[PDB]
């Protein structure tokens, strides 16, 4: 019924006339209060790589994602890369990932990362050395794609709590391109240098 | 009326019995969800120096604060102190400080951010080498009142998006004490050794 739905596969643009739709899909996957502005922003800013995948002409999936410069990453994620890796390197952070539930296992979220890939390599060339994101910990089936798909668990973050507002705890992923990889110890070096 | 009220002021830890009270004047001054269990945890657990200031009785205001080493010190505000300060140095963080606004502008505020200066001289001695707290930008009357306390804007922390939760946009506001300093650029030993 819905077997064959890949097939029926399309891939596009995010644009504005579909906010309403982004809304109703990342609050069924996340429950979180992202402003207004937040999906405008997604939607039209070409600065961001928002892609669709649409079952039938609907939007069943999306990945939204950004390619930045390393000094972009928050401090948090810093160390995600090694110090050698100059200030020029870039990184993309993927914002969302998600795929509506009937149609998840049908390959529809690896096809979105692919193309994110893709469009790094066009893009970006061998400059880009990361692809990072965030999942809550709760999240056992994302953590089960992404691990699946060669991501590496970076670091726990914390909860949250200040004046500013509450973040939920969550993991950082990486997937390491183009030879990027994190800062290494000095056991790190005995052991390349070693052996 | 209220004219008198700082003579009418006495101090007092929080309680368990202070939740609902902190959970009020809080949200006066916040517009944050905190769960139950912060409320819990800073009325009573000892990591936390939480004080009350009470008007005949009631509580109108308060300040809530945790001494802790420099490691805990979220990354985003690790570049507060300079590195040649030890790891063994503390820090002292506000997570509240708040008096009710009718009863504001009678010397409650400073009597409470005095009392914490004191309670760090003799808990931590000259080991404790700054206190740091967060504001929104929207405060102007809590940046004013920090800066004429000789508490420095030390960096924008940006509004943040993910997962994990929205933050709104704020300051990093620190004092400096026991000879504390954030970290020297090249220029600034220039300045020192040169002069
Ligand atoms: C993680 C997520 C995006 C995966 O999407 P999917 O669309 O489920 O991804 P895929 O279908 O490509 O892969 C899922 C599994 O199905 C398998 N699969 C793909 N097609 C299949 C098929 N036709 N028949 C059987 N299995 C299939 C894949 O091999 C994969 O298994 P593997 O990891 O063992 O290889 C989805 O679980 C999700 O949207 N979760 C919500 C995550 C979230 O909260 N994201 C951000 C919040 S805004
Ligand atoms: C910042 C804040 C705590 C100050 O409290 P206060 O109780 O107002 O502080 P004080 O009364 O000690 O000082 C306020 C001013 O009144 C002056 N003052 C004190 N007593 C006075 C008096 N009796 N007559 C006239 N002025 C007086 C003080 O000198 C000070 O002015 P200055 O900065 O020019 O010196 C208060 O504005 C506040 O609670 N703001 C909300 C901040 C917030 O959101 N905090 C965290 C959120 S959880």
């Amino acid at each position: 019924e819905r077997s064959s739905a890949l097939s029926e596969v399309s891939l596009r643009l995010l644009c504005h006339d579909d906010i309403d739709t982004v809304k109703h899909l990342c609050g069924d996957w996340f429950p979180i209060e992202y402003p207004d502005s937040w999906y405008r922003d997604i939607t039209s800013n070409k600065k961001f790589f928002s892609l669709a995948a649409t079952y039938r002409g609907a939007i069943v999936g999306m990945i939204v994602a950004e390619i930045k410069n390393r000094t972009k990453i928050h401090k948090e994620d810093g160390d995600i890369l090694a110090s050698n890796f100059s200030v020029d390197t870039q990184v993309a952070y993927i914002l969302s990932l998600g795929v509506v539930k009937e149609f998840r296992k049908h390959g529809i979220g690896s096809l979105l990362l692919e193309s994110l890939k893709d469009h790094i390599s066009t893009t970006a060339q061998d400059h880009c050395k990361a692809i990072y994101l965030h999942v809550l910990t709760t999240n056992n089936t994302a953590i089960n794609f992404y691990e699946n798909r060669d991501f590496k668990q970076h670091h726990y973050l914390p909860y949250y709590y200040s004046i500013r507002g509450v973040l939920k705890d969550g993991f950082t992923y990486v997937l390491y391109i183009n030879g990027g990889h994190p800062p290494w110890t000095i056991l790190d070096y005995i052991q390349h240098l070693g052996s």
